[PDB]
């Protein structure tokens, strides 16, 4: 008598990588960054009218 | 220890400049200017048919 068994194939993914300044949502956003921020209390913004 | 504040920007508006000839409601006047309205008690003009 000669039995075996196998393994046939194998499979993964491929994760697929989403930048954001790709989407076409970021138009929403005005993005830019401060290398220091967790020194920063209450930011400021100014309008006149 | 090391904290601040911050101003983020400043932001005017800017005032729209209407001249009122440029409306198409400019077509209804006839606009002409007297230097010297105050003097003038009743005014006329006159129609023939």
């Amino acid at each position: 008598d000669v039995e075996f068994d196998a393994l046939l194939g194998s499979y993964c993914n491929t994760l697929s990588l989403v930048r954001f300044l790709e989407l076409g949502l970021s138009v929403a956003c005005v993005c830019t960054k401060f290398p220091e921020l967790a020194y920063m209390n209450e930011g400021r913004v100014q309008f006149e009218v």
